[PDB]
């Protein structure tokens, strides 16, 4: 599962139609990926603290491929939200990874997402989660843009919205 698209045709409309795709589950999200890094990326696994997907990370994402991906909150009553870790393996021996933090209740927390390059294949997991989200400096999903430098000859650039029905978009490219 996951499917691909040309990265020039990542935005916000393609992501809103991935999400709409998922139904009026309480907490989702829709992730996109465009991948200009220079290098082919391939699939290592999700970490997720809370909710699951039912869809498989694209395997394969070439340079110049966007790829998108979501995830939902686990089934049933329960408030954990949607938190979790992705991380693709790039081509030269490094690891992108992408943090996406839904909550349940907005009335105490707020969306947040963080992008990093890992030297080497380091798989997601909680340790993974816990720099990204507590030592990292994420970005809150506010609605607006953010830009940094990721070191490694690349940078990022996304976007996440602010609510419970969220949208990620992230852009990584070249320095």
């Amino acid at each position: 599962a996951g499917a691909v698209i040309d990265g020039a045709g990542l935005g916000f409309d393609v992501l809103k139609t991935v999400l709409e795709a998922l139904g009026n589950v309480k907490r989702k999200i829709a992730v996109g990926i465009d991948n200009e890094s220079g290098k082919t990326w391939t699939a290592m696994n999700t970490y997720f603290r809370s909710g699951t997907s039912d869809i498989v990370l694209p395997h394969k994402v070439a340079h110049g491929k966007a790829l998108l991906y979501n995830g939902q909150k686990n089934r049933g009553p329960v408030a954990t939200g949607v938190v979790g870790v992705i991380a693709y393996s790039m081509s030269d021996g490094n690891t992108l990874a992408v943090l996406f933090s839904v909550p349940y209740d907005y009335n105490w927390y707020s969306n947040w997402w963080n992008v990093r390059v890992y030297k080497g294949q380091k798989r997601a997991d909680q340790r993974m989660y816990e720099e990204l989200y507590y030592h990292r400096s994420p970005f809150r999903g506010d609605n607006g843009w953010h830009s940094r430098g990721l070191g490694y000859g690349l940078k990022s650039r996304g976007f996440m919205n602010s609510s419970g029905h969220a949208i990620l978009e992230i852009h990584v490219t070249k320095a």
